[PDB]
């Protein structure tokens, strides 16, 4: 019922780098056509971008926008969605057996990026393309003119160029269920060939190497041990992916997975040091995990869609709708990630419109609203920026049916140094017993204590209206004390 | 002079797949051009197809047709033969160092398919090309509409779709005289990804991985076993090749080689069955036989004319002229493909026209006429439809200078239940003995004998007359007595 | 003081062929642009090339030109230098950076080709591109005509077939400064593929595969066994490149270098008979040497040039100044390669113009002048075709800071029969001592001696005169002919 947990300024584990509350847009199901992107409507802008989808995105403070997949970029091909929309060709998209009209390619989500304040990411086909066409595609959005890519860029209506700072060399092509499934030999190789190439035309942007799909396929982590191993000298980061589901309806155990998460990103670290131990190199390969979130709900749909009705334009997949405890372990993720920022410096909640998405528009032309999980990821993104210190921490443990000695509470404190406040983010994954956490700041007020908690953990939000929303709700000597409900997310400010 | 055998409905081995019964159309001499596709003659169509070309075909009930390589396709564009035949190239053929001026393409050959009611088996170059070619040739051949290399196929004039069923990846690659050569490891891989993308495209479509280019490789059978090894759940069929010769002249020892024949299939059969172990599937691979026959009396004016007059449209290669003996041992390998039928599901006589063909135009427009070949697979396909009985058989045996203990008489019957007759294929193979075969027909009426037969085992036919065609040339209890001509082909029905 | 020599027209090396002195034109700096291709020069013909360097050209008797690279290559797309020019695209040159306007691409450097009097050793790129695309040049280039490629080469105004007669495969490819790099295995297998199809589409050709980078590679010389035994029975060469600087100032050590050269040779000859016992075959192997030169003087402002200064059409690079002492390595290279004329059938000079050249043009349009590296070249090239007689020699040796027991004279005789001519080729790199070299013509009139001398090892040329030039003599009267060898010279003694 108690928890201690002394936070002290000199006592840190890095700068938050903001890119780690990016997102992700992949061409799949609604969250482009039908999604960000809505020609005639009424909530749309000249260009047809949903404008009330826009100040949603804005809310939650996204700097990086990882696009256009995912699968589906591992057999795209970037010139069928430039130049004149009428000359533009319709194709199979063979992941999501789907039709891909190219209505929006780089230059209109480049646009919609501008309008949400944020960044491309751009990921480059290396299953059906390789070297020579991720060279074109960094020229067209890099090269400032004078040559043919370039110039063709500035033909279609776009003089600037984008500049582009992070690449992804691919997806994740380890898996049987992907167009131009790689092994990891030949992935290690088109990855250093392509990373060689591309930092030729632009030394100054960073490369992303696919780790693998998850960390549950056999071949982690020596996939990404082959990876880095011959890639090494070129690129900056390597890619993780993870998703949690309760399919087993057991949310004791459901949020101790984030402890599954601390687990697979210490591997990927130390996998990262013992390639750097073995080039002699003196750089680090930071984290990029563009690929997190919650995902299991929408399982079946999304099957009896492909193959029943395949082939449609932006059918209705990975429509995900999320719970009270979806958003509680997006918490915890969230905490995990805080928890690593030395190492982790991009990270994409996947994905961002529709698609598994804490923004949700309804089908055909409807209105726009947030789900349960946007909520954590909107204070993440607001109050984590600074200095992320060493969580101390003693918290009562408990079992769950498929995890040993639990945290009963998970926490972190980010310092701001510039607005001297300081903001520690807590969640109970005790179902049951409320628990006072007692917060020793030895620092170096008490500015409010957010919530996120409800009675019922399987509660829903939906179009009309949100059950879950922070509860602006519930120090003073040097120690804080405030309250940790059963199954609570708490954003606790100090000023 | 006695041979005896019990032939018995119980005993089945297998229905037979009719697409045993197949063929093969190669851009290859004068196969297409001065071939089946001659459009100034008087007995060509309105679509420049020679009409009694076209009657021949239909007599041998070939119902699939393997095309267009062959080594012809190992370097071959496809958009070269679809669209405007204005507009359309003339090539370089590297295998057969012709020029393909492509008049004839994907979709004149789907139409001559229609009036030979035959439908296409399509190879896909993984020679100088790979997934994303092969995925845009399906698109266009088997995709509706909506799309762009449908559209494209509408466009070309061919509003629905072809729908071909079975696809070949590639053509065999071990050879160091075909362009694109591959090793095993990097043909299974092709194989294996080309395949994977085209089962995203079209589910219903099947696939054959291609075999070593002959039993006589080095790597065979490695290269089958490699190749199933990485390709194995996305394949439905290897493919086995395999031609005969009689440069010796040894008519004995000629015809025992279908014993071979059945060695090469059971080897071919166990590859299959091991890799079904090391995989644990449930599916086993079938047998696509798409390249058999005889073929070597032009193997010397075909060095003449790759060698020296190179680049002409149809220089007439491969021109084999028939024997009878030849139409002897085509039909010991039709007996064999016949005892094979639960594992070959397709099997191809290479080829159909001019080139080692049953069916020859004369040239610079002259009058088709029948080869003695062409009678043994009339037969086959005309009455070896239905179930292959079990042979059991105890005939006498031979030895030839370089087979052991080889059976005088060859024989399977076929009972088609649903016009109840059994027909018995049998060939007396001894060639200075005449034989008795005496078969217990545990019932279940004689209707016919059948022979080819002829004192002069080197006589040919010819555009002025055949002499090798079957003559209607002569059982009461339970039990069938046939007479069996030395070096004779026997087609007995009981009904 | 003295060396003595044994020349015997009946003990022979082998018949010289004359593709050892070929040169090489990359796509680099100002090689075309600001070198032979001048569209608004008064001294530029009909065509936009300068005649002055066409006629510089003409004086060393190049017979083979490689083209187009180089590194260039390895992301060249040859579509992009043929047809209407205003249609061809600008790109970027990854391997310079560079931005290449290919105003000059293969069908105006084949007209270039023809004035000068040289060929085409055509490079294919094997970077980003392969067999297919290989192919297609390959057509365009050699096949008559009734083709897509042949007609679209008659389209662009090339009737008859360029008919290129050696083809590169690739360029080396081992090193990670290169547009798409590969494994041996890698390169192996693309190098074994091209050619059989390029040798399908047009069997006269003759093929070079890519050896490594330079013999400083972890990789050599197990890249060239392994291609070869790949590609053996498909290709006809196998490529060396080599390049000698003097940056620790060290003139003696620097000119002992042939010696280096001369290990690196045999070593590649070993690797090409290994392989031919493993391939029990008939057939030898026979050595491209398609790039050696001195190149270091230029290695600071071409660093500087990239970055600050990227995407330039034709900036200054590889602008090496040759001072005297280069020039004589450059002569006792061509000994070298002179001496294994038996194995080595074409070596190329890299480069020919501006770029690490014996030829420069001064930058914005004018003047041309030639560099001390020109005359050894010329006068190798002019007088050695004939026989290569067997190098008897007695010669003092000496020491220097890196090498051991060094020959003071390098020489190597070229009896030629349709002249009646030997020329004996000489060196003295005995910086500090003068020596006399008693040749016994066991044959068989002196017609000259001519030398190539200074005081000044660091002297250079310039637009502004030749300090160095060919001068005679110093200078036989029985079988036997004298010749004072200068201190640090190099000599050209010519017998009728
Ligand atoms: O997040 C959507 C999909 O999940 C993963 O399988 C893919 O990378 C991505 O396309
Ligand atoms: O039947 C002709 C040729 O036989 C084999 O050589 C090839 O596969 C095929 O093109
Ligand atoms: O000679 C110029 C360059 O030297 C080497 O680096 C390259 O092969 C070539 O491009």
């Amino acid at each position: 019922k108690k928890a201690r947990m002394t936070v002290d300024k000199d006592y840190k584990i890095a700068e938050i780098d903001k890119r780690i509350y990016g997102s992700f847009v992949e061409h799949l199901g609604r969250a482009v056509y039908d999604g960000l992107y809505q020609p005639g409507n009424s909530k749309s802008d000249e260009d047809g971008f949903r404008k009330d989808v826009i100040e949603l995105v804005k809310e939650l403070n996204v700097p990086i926008i990882a696009y256009p997949g995912g699968n589906f970029v591992s057999n795209y091909f970037w010139e069928d969605g430039v130049g004149p929309v009428e000359d533009r060709p319709r194709r199979l998209d063979l992941a999501w057996k789907s039709i891909e009209p190219n209505q929006v390619g780089i230059n209109e989500f480049a646009k919609w990026c501008k309008k949400v304040n944020a960044e491309i990411m751009m990921a480059v086909n290396l299953g059906t393309r390789g070297i020579s066409d991720a060279c074109n595609l960094l020229e067209y959005c890099n090269h400032p003119g004078g040559s043919k890519y370039s110039d063709m860029r500035i033909k279609h209506g776009v003089k600037e160029p984008h500049n582009i700072k992070v690449w992804c060399l691919g997806n994740a092509m380890d898996g049987p269920w992907q167009v131009g499934h790689k092994t990891m030999d030949e992935y290690g190789r088109i990855a250093e060939e392509t990373a060689r190439a591309m930092k030729m035309i632009d030394p100054s942007i960073e490369l992303v190497a696919c780790g693998s799909s998850s960390k549950d396929m056999p071949t982690f982590p020596q996939w990404e041990a082959t990876v880095l191993d011959y890639a090494y000298d070129y690129v900056d980061y390597i890619s993780l992916h993870q998703y949690y589901g309760n399919k087993e309806n057991d949310t004791a155990d459901f949020l101790a997975k984030s402890d599954d998460l601390d687990d697979f990103i210490r591997s990927v670290i130390a996998t990262c040091d013992y390639i750097k131990a073995k080039k002699r190199s003196k750089k680090d390969i930071y984290l990029s995990f563009d690929e997190w979130n919650v995902w299991y709900h929408s399982n079946n749909e999304d099957a009896n869609i492909m193959q029943n009705e395949p082939w449609r334009i932006a059918p209705p997949l990975l429509e995900d709708i999320y719970t009270f405890e979806d958003a509680l372990l997006v918490g915890l993720m969230l905490i995990t990630l805080m928890k690593h920022a030395d190492r982790i410096k991009i990270a994409c909640l996947a994905q961002l419109i529709n698609v598994i998405a804490p923004i949700v528009t309804e089908r055909n032309g409807g209105a726009a609203w947030r789900q349960t999980i946007f909520y954590p990821f909107m204070h993440a993104s607001k109050y984590g920026r600074g200095i992320v210190l060493q969580p101390v921490i003693n918290s009562p443990l408990h079992d769950t049916s498929k995890h040993e000695d639990v945290t009963d509470i998970e926490s972190v404190a980010i310092y701001n140094e510039e607005k001297e406040e300081v903001t520690i983010f807590a969640v109970n994954r005790n179902i049951h017993e409320d628990i006072v956490l007692v917060s020793d700041v030895r620092g170096m007020r008490l500015l409010e204590h957010i919530v996120l908690e409800h009675q019922d953990l399987k509660i829903r939000n939906s179009v009309n209206g949100e059950e879950v929303y922070p509860k602006n709700s519930d120090f003073d000597d040097g120690i804080l004390t405030s309250m940790l409900r059963r199954a609570s997310w708490n954003v606790i400010r100090i000023g």
